[PDB]
């Protein structure tokens, strides 16, 4: 078939490159091995054709079918001659590693070749200097110590510092995203939803009939409160100001809407952030009047945030939040991007939304009783247990406030290391949240340390460890 095409690729047989380049052929072709044209190419320093691929538009940065020739071997289940005189052949008879080659990007094998000539042009279309492969190597790990090295690492430097203006200006653009990104431990989705959707009215690329208009769904103390707070503090900058509270619970009958039509609490402030908790058990008389406020644009405020929030669906939400995580992680990436393609694939109907569509909204529409309800909601957003990581991080954020507060009243210095809050985080227990673990520092810690201070073994300027003893275990505070 096209096996010419990169026997051509290997001999530089450049006429006949073009040649399948106009009936369309694919550059990124690659080997019944796996190695990208643009990879022989390039390891055999034949230019013209490496010139002609990052012309016809060959990814540079594509990684090697090919790992070893064992492994090749035992993969695709063949003779380890046959492999063996394939890549030796047909690639490179230059190569020596045993390890595998799996992931080397043309500019890697362009080190390996050790010519800059190949290197510089993989580099002028954009080749990343820092791409590692399965083993964790950059190209420039494989080079050479030329001034090929200094090409390609000052190439990292160049990179380096795309990736830092980017930072900055992600930083200048979406200022309240950074701030609930600073001020709260995981909730990725959530952030960006919320954030996303706040633009998008402020912009003006929503029917501006009515404020916005949130659901938040989840389970109890993960955020959401906390994530509601911190939006009204970067709106009203006062942070009292802007924000109000309805425990809904305390409404379930008809006398409970006389007293819900608030009214002051919006007078105070027409543009504040509202929010209702459990909003699924509440009277529905109350919600039309709800959804009456949320149509009707008396009823004075039209600049303000309006959020509710449920157990509901929580377990369902709960019973796989990987793709969730996934797809939230995905919006942040693609989000850093400049160019039309990318808001394209912002077009696609992304898993969250036939998430609602599926599963959610029958279960919520069912408890709910209204199509027209779930029609009048801005936005829904799902909010997830925490990875361990992020329980570390609270963790962390605890420790660091008694710490802080330690250093500034008596002047000491609180120190502990990773294993004191692995060991905390085994006190992590759900049915309170994160507020759990508030919980566990002030037990095992902060009792110590008001013990102590009262036990006058806390003298002003000291300096104090942390440590876990198993002899089953115990937590120890010492002095330095
Ligand atoms: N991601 C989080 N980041 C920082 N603090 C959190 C986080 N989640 C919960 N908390 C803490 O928990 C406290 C409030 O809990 P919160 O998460 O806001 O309640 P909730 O999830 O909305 N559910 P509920 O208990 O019904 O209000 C805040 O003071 C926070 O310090």
């Amino acid at each position: 078939k096209a096996e010419a095409f990169l026997e051509a690729a290997r001999s530089n047989d450049t006429e006949e490159i073009r040649r399948l380049l106009s009936e369309g052929l694919d550059p990124n072709t690659r080997h019944r091995l796996g190695w990208t044209a643009l990879m022989v190419a390039a390891m055999n320093t034949q230019h013209n054709v490496v010139k002609l691929l990052l012309d016809a538009g060959a990814d540079p940065n594509l990684g090697d079918g090919f790992s070893s020739v064992y492994d090749t071997a035992r993969e695709k289940s063949l003779h380890s001659l046959e492999v063996l005189v394939s890549r030796e052949d047909e690639f490179s008879s230059r190569l020596s590693s045993r390890a595998s080659f799996r992931g080397c990007s043309a500019l890697h094998y362009a080190a390996l070749a050790d010519d800059l000539q190949t290197v510089r042009l993989l580099l002028d279309a954009g080749a990343d200097p820092s791409l590692k492969n399965d083993l964790g190597h950059t190209p420039l790990s494989y080079a050479r110590d030329g001034e090929l090295s200094a090409v390609l690492r000052d190439a990292q430097d160049t990179f380096a510092e795309a990736q830092r203006k980017r930072e900055a200006e992600e930083r200048r653009k979406f200022p309240l995203e950074r701030r609930l990104k600073e001020h709260i431990i995981g909730q990725e989705g959530a952030i960006n939803t919320v954030a996303s959707a706040i633009r998008r009215k402020e912009n003006g690329w929503y029917d501006e009939e009515h404020p916005l208009v949130f659901l938040f769904l989840g389970s109890s103390g993960i955020g959401k409160t906390e994530l509601a707070k911190q939006v009204a503090r970067y709106m009203h900058k006062d942070i009292k100001k802007g924000f109000i509270r309805m425990d809904m619970s305390e409404f379930q009958e008809k006398h409970e809407v006389a007293k819900f039509i608030l009214t002051k609490q919006l007078k105070q402030s027409p543009s504040a952030v509202v929010l209702f908790d459990e909003v699924e058990k509440a009277h529905p008389d109350v919600l039309t009047v709800m959804l009456q406020l949320f149509d009707e644009g008396t009823i004075e405020c039209k600049d303000a945030i309006f959020i509710m929030t449920s157990n509901a669906a929580s377990d369902e939400i709960a019973q796989h939040a990987l793709q969730l995580r996934q797809e939230a992680q995905e919006q942040s990436r693609r989000r850093l991007a400049e160019n039309l393609d990318d808001v394209q694939k912002s077009e696609n109907i992304t898993i969250s939304n036939t998430f609602k569509e599926q599963v959610i909204r029958p279960i919520l529409k069912a408890h709910f009783r209204r199509d027209e309800f779930l029609g009048r909601i801005n936005e829904i957003v799902y909010f997830l247990p925490f990875c361990h990581s992020e329980l570390l991080q609270l963790v962390s954020r605890e420790l660091h406030y008694w710490a802080k507060k330690a250093k500034q009243r008596h002047n000491i210095t609180l120190l502990w290391e990773r294993p004191v809050l692995e060991l905390l985080v085994k006190g992590y227990n759900l049915h309170y949240g994160a507020r759990s673990i508030k919980h566990e520092v002030e037990r095992r810690v902060v009792n110590q340390l008001a013990a102590a201070f009262e036990q006058e073994l806390l003298p002003k300027g000291c300096t104090l460890r942390l440590t876990v003893d198993r002899d089953a275990p115990v937590l120890r505070l010492e002095l330095l």
